[PDB]
């Protein structure tokens, strides 16, 4: 039977079913005022698929320049075409090769760059933003959006959406390894998985992908949505409440100074983007400080609702295209003042 909502993470995550619906906001704002993150499903049967495609950003876009990451070391590949990220993305014959011969599993940087989505992908730019559930938080314009209607007292996020684009993670060294590294925003964030490429040439991978769900600490509905539903798993997240994120630095402090960093006792480990929590340092956190999180599974078609201020951290299971708006609600506000 078609239901408005269910619960993930043991009745811990709000999931909505239906990402066009009116009555969304009733059951969306009581999860939201208290902090906690929420995902809407099936926004990828509102989209025009033909959009959201490797190929056609291959086809259309392919001779711009661009950097590259490599995401099992933080080595910046420069200065080379898109079309040699995007050609790759799918048929891994075609990738980049590390000087070892591997396939390299890369980020494509901040592409399109800057403010620029909107000026070079306006029939993409309409059918995303049409299309975004909790549209009075989320559209520009929204009324309970307020971005457009604060004083310079206020940290405002940058005209959007932003395009995030980086193959899946393989090995099981790549298990300890993100695809973005745990940081903090000041504004609210959605971020909708438009696609979920699953490759070929190691296609049979699917085992790793199993084992890196079951460590990460996703719950028994989350596991029943591959088994029994058969639907594409794109990347596994973790969040935490912004009430914890100074907990979070008391311990990747602790642990900087067991491998030898040296860094000042002020230096802040989530600004600095430089940590990725592995299932030794998850546990760490909850047992020694007493901190649990949220363990997210984002699937074609999911809508990630991220609260001003939370610590997250993505691990790309498959290659992945995701798309965010920033919005500042009424509820996170205090999060982009800039005293006391
Ligand atoms: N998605 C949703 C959200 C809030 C309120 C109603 C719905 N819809 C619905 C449709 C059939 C049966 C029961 N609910
Ligand atoms: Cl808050
Ligand atoms: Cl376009
Ligand atoms: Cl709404
Ligand atoms: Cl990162
Ligand atoms: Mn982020």
């Amino acid at each position: 039977s078609m239901t408005s909502h269910s619960w993930l993470c043991d009745g811990r995550l709000l999931c909505l079913h239906d990402p066009s619906n009116k009555n969304n906001w009733k059951i969306f704002r009581e999860c939201w005022k208290q902090g906690q993150p929420v995902l809407v499903s099936g926004v990828h049967k509102k989209l025009k698929s033909e959009l959201w495609k490797p190929e056609a950003f291959s086809q259309e876009f392919g001779d711009q320049d661009v950097d590259l990451v490599n995401c099992r070391n933080c080595a910046i590949i420069s200065d080379v075409k898109v079309r040699d990220f995007w050609d790759g993305f799918e048929i891994i014959c075609k990738r980049l090769r590390s000087e070892d011969g591997q396939p390299m599993v890369l980020k494509l940087k901040d592409w399109p760059p800057g403010e620029d989505f909107r000026d070079m992908m306006p029939t993409r730019f309409e059918d995303l933003m049409e299309n975004l559930p909790l549209p009075e938080y989320t559209k520009r314009d929204g009324r309970l959006n307020l971005a457009s209607r604060l004083p310079s007292y206020f940290v405002r996020p940058d005209l959007g959406p932003k395009m995030y684009n980086a193959y899946g993670l393989i090995t099981a060294e790549d298990r300890r390894v993100g695809t973005t590294n745990l940081h903090l925003d000041v504004s609210d964030a959605v971020n909708v998985m438009v696609y979920v490429g699953i490759p070929i040439g190691e296609g049979a991978h699917d085992e790793e992908v199993l084992k890196t769900i079951d460590e990460g600490d996703a719950d028994e509905v989350t596991k029943e949505r591959i088994h029994d539903h058969k639907e594409k798993p794109g990347a596994l997240w973790h969040i935490y409440a912004a009430k914890d994120a100074e907990k979070i630095r008391e311990l990747l402090r602790k642990v900087g100074e067991e491998q030898g960093q040296e860094n000042p006792p002020d230096h802040d480990p989530i600004h600095d983007q430089s940590w990725y929590l592995d299932q030794t340092l998850r546990k760490r956190l909850y047992e020694e400080y007493g901190v649990q999180g949220w363990a997210i599974v984002q699937f074609l078609g999911d809508a990630v609702f991220i609260p001003a201020g939370a610590p997250h951290q993505v691990h790309n299971l498959y290659s992945c295209i995701k798309v965010a708006e920033d919005f500042v609600s009424p509820e996170h506000v205090k999060h982009c003042f800039r005293l006391t």
